[PDB]
């Protein structure tokens, strides 16, 4: 299965699984602090992952950036 | 199974999932501020997914933008 | 299963989606505003797609744009 | 399965399926008209399609343009 | 599986599936008028195509040409 | 899917024949091509090598090839 | 499955493994010392992989630093 | 399964299927003459071939050619 | 079948070190290389991470790393 | 399964299967004369391929030569 | 199954191959001389190749070459 890179570029970033199936919940939210890297596989249990904060993400599709309020 | 890669650009992006199978209907509607990014699946549960709202999407076939 | 991208050029762009098997007839139609986009599995239930009015779209065999009445 | 994405480029296209099988006969036309584009796969009902009247088709091979008569 | 692209350039051509299996025959002969394309592919049925008069072809190894 | 090849015949009387799988090798089918005409071949559960008999163009998944006749 | 390269660049670095299913916790933390490498893939057990400290990293996506 | 290509560049050029399993011997030998191309596959008897004399061979490790006897 | 890692021993005394696969997390295995000679390792059933220990040149699918000792 | 391409450039160039399983042994050894090619699979009874002798062996991962 | 090549630099090059399983010993040593080449698959039996000597390899992975003492 695929999976996506996430590394928070400050602290207290955010990354939420969604749950699979007919409902759509959060059922875990992983806290980085900055400089922190995550990698992530989509799973039997999580079909959507959420990025809150400012972080940098490399998915199969390229680069992105997520930006914090 | 492939995915979608939603960054919001303006607060209230929605990104709505439509169900599988022989009826369509949307089942989920996403919330998405100003520079979150969401990563979402096709699924058993979700055959098409549609953006509103200023967003920056990558897809396998490329980058496009929903105004 | 492949899937196309559709981003609407104009309101009341049109994705119509076509039913598998013997028969053939449309089943779902969904409009579109525009700026919107909406990214469109094949399916158990759809095996052809059709896009009326002005619309950018993308598949895996490239980009095609489709034109209004 | 394939697909071909076809856009009509005068009125009256018709996307014609064949049927899979010992038999061969036409089982469905699809008319479009100009500027409309149709995404078909292949499928168990569908194993050949003929595109007449004039229209810019799309496949893995490439690019090919029907002309009408 | 694999299909063919063939675009009619002139009346009359002819498309023509032979059978699969330990027989060999032609099931089927579509004919295509000038500037009609016909996309095929391999199938439970066919396991050979054979292209009569003049037409452009697409496959996966490129394209190719038949001449009438 | 299996492979297939493209066969374009050059001159008259092309002769592309397939020969069986299995233990035994012999052909099963001849199949002629007149100039110009256009066959495209797959491997299957009868035909496990095909021979190119006549002058003919030739595409594979690994290039081009030309038969030259007798 | 697919797999993470990590090279400690400082003292300390934590690999640490996250359990696959419903609930999400750490199950394990392998700790590298500078200049150590691990090579770690994806399992029945562990779905996510979180690196804390100086570390060069490659997957398939291309490199990334982690930083203390 | 994998194939390869055999161009005959002179007469009575020998292309010899060696048998699959825990014995090794010859079960067929093709004789080419000079132009004949031979496409063969890899199959459940067949799993090495043997090419005596002058050919122009293609695999999908690329060309290499047998030289006469 | 599964990856394997390439690993060039650029000192003596260089160790690839298996960790089991399953709930349990463990060294099961410690191979130990000496300068030049060259070790090509798959991941398997029994195991799901390797560790390098000491200088060494590295090949994976992502490209080359080198490993340091202390 | 995979194959390598074998083409003799001396008199006598062996190409020697070795037994797949827990013994390894020789099993076959196949003499290549001056220009022969040979192209062989690995296989159920075959896993892996010894040759002796100057010889010109294309594979996967390209060109190498054997010496005598 | 991916295999790796290795041609011997030197004479008394040995590859040797690691037995799968829980356990880790060596299961098998071929010698080769100078100049022959060995080309040789992961299997059931063997996880592991291990090579001494001066040798020239190929694997999936591009190039290495392994130095004798
Ligand atoms: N529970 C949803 C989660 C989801 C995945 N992709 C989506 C796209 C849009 C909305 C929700 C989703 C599902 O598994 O299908
Ligand atoms: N319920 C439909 C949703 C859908 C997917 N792709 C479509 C294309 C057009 C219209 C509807 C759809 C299906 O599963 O088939
Ligand atoms: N019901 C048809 C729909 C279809 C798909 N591709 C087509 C091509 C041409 C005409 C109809 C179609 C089928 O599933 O086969
Ligand atoms: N009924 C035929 C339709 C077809 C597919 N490809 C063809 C090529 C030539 C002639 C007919 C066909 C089949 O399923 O096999
Ligand atoms: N009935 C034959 C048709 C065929 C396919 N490819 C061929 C090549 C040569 C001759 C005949 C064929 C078969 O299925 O095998
Ligand atoms: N009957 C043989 C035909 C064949 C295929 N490839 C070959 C190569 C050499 C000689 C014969 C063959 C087989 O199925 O195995
Ligand atoms: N227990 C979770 C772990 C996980 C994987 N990917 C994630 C993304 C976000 C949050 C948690 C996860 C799972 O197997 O699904
Ligand atoms: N009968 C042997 C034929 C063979 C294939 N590859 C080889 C390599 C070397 C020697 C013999 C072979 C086998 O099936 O395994
Ligand atoms: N026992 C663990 C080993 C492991 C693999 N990848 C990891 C990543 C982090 C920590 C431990 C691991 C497992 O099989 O899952
Ligand atoms: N009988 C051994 C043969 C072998 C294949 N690859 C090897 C590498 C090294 C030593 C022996 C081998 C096996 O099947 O595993
Ligand atoms: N017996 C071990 C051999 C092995 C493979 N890869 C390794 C990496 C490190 C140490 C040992 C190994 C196994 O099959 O798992």
């Amino acid at each position: 299965s695929d999976f996506v890179v996430i590394k928070a570029l400050e602290d207290g970033v955010n990354v939420i699984g969604l749950t699979r199936g007919a409902d759509t919940r959060f059922h875990h939210s992983e806290k980085l602090d900055k400089g922190e890297v995550l990698i992530a596989q989509f799973t039997e249990h999580t079909s959507a992952i959420k990025v809150r904060g400012k972080a940098y993400i490399q998915t199969r599709h390229g680069v992105i950036e997520s930006e914090g309020k």
